[PDB]
């Protein structure tokens, strides 16, 4: 697909390096909910490298739940929403982010690379 | 086409005075883009004074790169924006604006006021 867990082929160690590889430019877009909030990964000053929550596949199923619940919520819109994403990788870490948005100062966001499009990739 | 900060004196309290007394009646065309995009200066969350970031001249360098590697990389675009902007100017606050319609990059922007001249209604 054109989602960020894809274009690294379900890989936690080759996503880290991607947002590390892209630091200074990378945006990620959730096509996976109505309101296409792009976001700013989280880096950790130190390595430099992305905030990641690794092996927490209880935040990831209900992340991955809470999406399809809200935004494709008919039984029309869940065979897209499934044809679109798949089935839930519960091995995907999540990331840290931050909406580019107004007054987004204080804003953290969990997000799943499942669900996110690089931005510029 | 003058400059934001070229019309407040390269002064940073001028640049909030002037942004407070035109709210409302300017918008800001970003010059140093391939697209001459018009925003929307924000205003602090519950607002008098514009949202402006005043403590990081390394963000300043990094949005004035960022437009010359991307927009200008030639060597004759180069020298036009060197000609056009001039060095950067690491006493320049960091303007906080909005898109006026849905946009690729978020709806967030950092803005120097090197690189903007004011739109007016």
């Amino acid at each position: 697909k054109k989602t960020l867990w894809e274009l690294v082929g379900r890989n936690k160690d080759a996503l880290r390096d991607f947002l590390k590889e892209h630091r200074g430019t990378i945006l990620l877009r959730d096509i996976a909910s109505e309101h296409k909030v792009v976001y700013k990964p989280i880096f950790k000053r130190y390595n430099g490298d992305p905030d990641l929550i690794e092996d927490n596949s209880n935040d990831v199923e209900h992340w991955y739940d809470y999406h399809l619940e809200r935004y494709w919520n008919t039984p029309e819109l869940k065979k897209e929403f499934y044809k679109k994403f798949g089935p839930v990788d519960l091995n995907q870490p999540i990331i840290l982010a931050k909406p580019l948005r107004q007054h987004n100062r204080g804003d953290l966001v969990h997000l799943l690379p499942q669900f996110v499009v690089p931005v510029y990739n």
